[PDB]
DNA sequence: TTAAATTTTGCATACGATCGATTAATTTTTGAGTGTGTTTTTTTTTTTTTT
């Protein structure tokens, strides 16, 4: 989510995931990436799906 | 010595040159009337993302 310029209102941004909505996400050095950036997929990669709460956006 | 022909000179007069009085177009102004734009943004605080 992010705060638009023009009237700062908050927007949702397409990640890396809703950009591969019927295709392949792909991760090069899995276990290198942080524990807080590797396994933020699980809704993902299991309930195909992304459940966002915050900034008064759900 | 005296009378007629002739050409000159003064004067009146009519006609053009030129300035002046008047006057009609014209075109610029004449502000008068009318249409219209206008306050003014402002850091401050929250939340998120990356660092």
């Amino acid at each position: 989510v992010r705060k638009d310029p023009i009237t700062k209102e908050w927007t949702l941004e397409g990640g890396a995931l809703v950009l591969a909505d019927k295709g392949v996400c792909l991760i090069d050095e899995f276990d290198k990436m942080n524990d807080q950036d590797r396994t933020s997929i699980h809704e993902a990669m299991e309930q195909q799906s992304i459940s966002i709460s915050k900034a008064g956006i759900v």
